[PDB]
């Protein structure tokens, strides 16, 4: 059944996606599709934020693949990740 | 005591203020000062939205005074206003 257009969470998605760490990709990748995707993601996925931060991850991957370099956005309260030792989770660093 | 910078609601103020109704005044009046004021208003006035819709009212008054004509933004759930009879509330209409 056609659910309501989840436009009540548009501000949250726009604020989260268009942060400082995503500066040098605003001209590489568009924005409308990825935020429209966040629209349904936010309402279709109540409770834990395991379903919204999986889009901005795709936005960052597209950012990195085009040629840009994003900053760090994952905080201890925004879908953090853990690795053993003092290894630091980052974006846009050489795998070598 | 100096309170925390109420930047956690910056997205809310930015979204609500930069709507389509305020189209032809983005070039007349600045944006930073009024949004900065909205920052404290949103966090210093919990519960009812009697402080947030007092700043955008000033933004609209400036929009109209400079020469622009803003659109309607007051909805039935966004600080509505009532007048007796079928007196419709509007912005930028002649008092004559």
């Amino acid at each position: 059944v056609a659910p309501a257009s989840c436009s009540e969470h548009r501000a949250e998605c726009e604020r989260l996606l268009t942060a400082e760490a995503f500066a040098d990709c605003q001209d590489l990748v568009p924005l409308e599709p990825y935020l429209r995707a966040c629209q349904q993601d936010r309402c279709r996925c109540p409770g834990g934020d395991t379903c919204v931060c999986s889009t901005v991850a795709e936005f960052s991957r597209q950012c990195s693949h085009a040629g840009g370099r994003p900053g760090n956005w994952r905080t201890a309260t925004l879908c953090p990740k853990t690795c053993p030792g003092n290894l630091v989770y980052l974006e846009s660093g050489s795998p070598c």
